[PDB]
DNA sequence: GGGGTGTGGTAG
DNA sequence: ATCGCTACCACACCCC
């Protein structure tokens, strides 16, 4: 057990969270992006025609961790069997389900305890262990084959698992249905082989916001091609609130206190209007909702298509620890700080910035909450605090960055015991 | 309008 | 045990 006082820490605990390796991959598939088509101008305008396919991987962990397990899990059953990938067996977060367990109401983000109690007698929950190196391997496989088909004019990273491909049609072309079809067949057959047996799901549509609907409606194994001129009742029945890319569950708990808990979308489409949405969630939320639910990209949402390389430049730089996190002391939590603010600038360096701005948050222990939460070495229910500080010159100094990040703790009076969790950010960063 | 800080939501 | 990250938007609120 390596203890957020010890050295290695920090290491330890990037190497064990998957939620560290999806932030992280995301950033080098930006990176990868901005890179491999430096000389390669293929980005949209609002002149052309085009169509998007997002593809992602059915239970990625789940697939992969299943597929590479080791002989112990031989006779174990991908088609017939409840899995999960987690690292623990109670307050373990399920990171992936596969679609078995999903048929008993198992979610990704659940904790193993709770999905557990979902299982009727007679069926066991089968818990995977992570494999990180092959998640990637995977996803190498994943990349290369989307590349090497020779057909989007852009190929845009969303995760590790996850890609927003778009062709663009020429006006004297007459593009089909079952030319769209078959490119989806070959996509998932493709990938099928080149992953050795992992699958992969794909919407496809005329917008953003659709593609993605469609995309979760062929899930798992298969393919939906729904474009605008195709919208129907039954389309929009099939989904719930937060299916809605930027609806989570704090805009879904707004939008069934204004519009009486509708169902699905169905629901929300036939009740609501565009004054009242914004009065629910807000301006920018509410505009886009409503443009969703006419199956249209908002202006903010199609950027990424317009100018792919400015959308993915990368405007800030972070970590965040909020597991682990029990100090009993004020030089140890400096220690940890420098740490970490060793660790940012490495990275800072590594993408040749400086910083003008920087802000230290933490998490402090609710005054009613338990000093141990039900997660081992959870954070628990805290209050968070924030302080930043503008850099007179833009640096990259060691010496500079980690004072004033200890002194900004000293600000925000969290006692050493009760704090649970830091994020060290450098939030403006400057080229050379 | 120009400038600023702190909090919280979402996606993967 | 268990590994609750992190970029970026939107917002509420302050100043001249
Ligand atoms: N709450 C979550 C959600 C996702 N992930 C990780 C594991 C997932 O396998 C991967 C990709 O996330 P997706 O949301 O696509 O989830 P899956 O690929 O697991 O399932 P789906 O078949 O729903 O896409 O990211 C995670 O660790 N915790
Ligand atoms: C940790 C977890 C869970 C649910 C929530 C819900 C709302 C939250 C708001 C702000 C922070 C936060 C941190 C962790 C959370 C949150 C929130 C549960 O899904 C589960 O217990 C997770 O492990
Ligand atoms: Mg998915
Ligand atoms: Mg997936
Ligand atoms: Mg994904
Ligand atoms: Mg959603």
């Amino acid at each position: 057990i390596v203890a957020c006082d010890d050295p290695d820490f920090l290491t330890s605990y990037f190497a064990h969270s998957r939620l560290h390796h999806l932030s992280a991959w995301k950033a080098n598939l930006k990176d990868k992006f901005l890179n491999e088509n430096i000389h390669k101008y293929t980005k949209i305008t609002d002149k052309d025609t085009y169509i998007i396919f997002h593809i992602d991987f059915d239970c990625f962990f789940a697939t992969v961790a299943y597929l590479c397990r080791s002989s112990s899990f031989s006779a174990c059953d991908f088609k017939r069997d409840p899995i999960v990938v987690c690292h623990g067996t109670k307050n373990s977060d399920i990171a992936s389900c596969n679609y078995v367990a999903r048929s008993y109401g198992i979610k990704n983000g659940m904790w193993v305890s709770q999905a557990e109690k979902m299982l009727p007698n007679g069926i066991k929950l089968i818990s995977l262990p992570y494999t990180f190196e092959q998640f990637q391997l995977k996803s190498e496989a994943f990349y290369s084959t989307l590349k090497r088909l020779n057909i989007f004019n852009l190929i845009l990273p969303i995760s590790i698992d996850e890609a927003v491909c778009v062709r663009i049609i020429p006006d004297n072309i007459h593009n089909t249905n079952t030319l769209n079809a078959r490119l989806c067949e070959e996509i998932r057959q493709e990938i099928f082989q080149g992953t050795n047996g992992c699958t992969v799901s794909i919407g496809c549509s005329d917008s953003l916001v659709l593609a993605r609907l469609a995309l979760k409606m062929a899930k798992p194994n298969g393919y939906n091609i729904t474009f605008k001129s195709n919208l129907s009742e039954e389309f929009w029945s099939s989904f719930k609130l937060d299916d809605l890319p930027g609806v989570g569950h704090s805009t879904l708990s707004r939008l069934e206190s204004t519009f009486d808990s509708p169902h699905s979308l169905n629901d929300l489409r036939k009740r609501y209007t565009l004054d009242a949405l914004k009065a629910s969630v807000g301006s920018k939320l509410g505009m886009k909702i409503h443009l969703a639910l006419q199956g249209q990209d908002d202006e903010e949402s199609l950027k990424i298509l317009y100018d792919p390389k400015e959308v993915l430049q990368r405007k800030s730089l972070s970590i965040d620890i909020n597991w682990g996190i029990r100090f009993k002391n004020i030089t140890q939590v400096d220690l940890f700080i420098e740490r970490g603010c060793q660790y940012l600038l490495e990275k800072l360096n590594e993408i040749n910035k400086t910083t003008s701005q920087i802000t230290l948050k933490l998490m402090r222990r609710c005054k009613d909450a338990p000093i141990e939460p039900p997660k081992y070495m959870g954070m628990g229910r805290c209050d968070s605090f924030s302080r930043s500080s503008r850099l007179g010159i833009p640096t990259n100094e060691f010496g500079i960055i980690a004072t004033e990040m200890k002194s900004l703790y000293r600000t925000l009076g969290c006692p050493p015991m009760e704090l649970r969790g830091l994020a060290l950010q450098f939030n403006k960063l400057v080229d050379v």
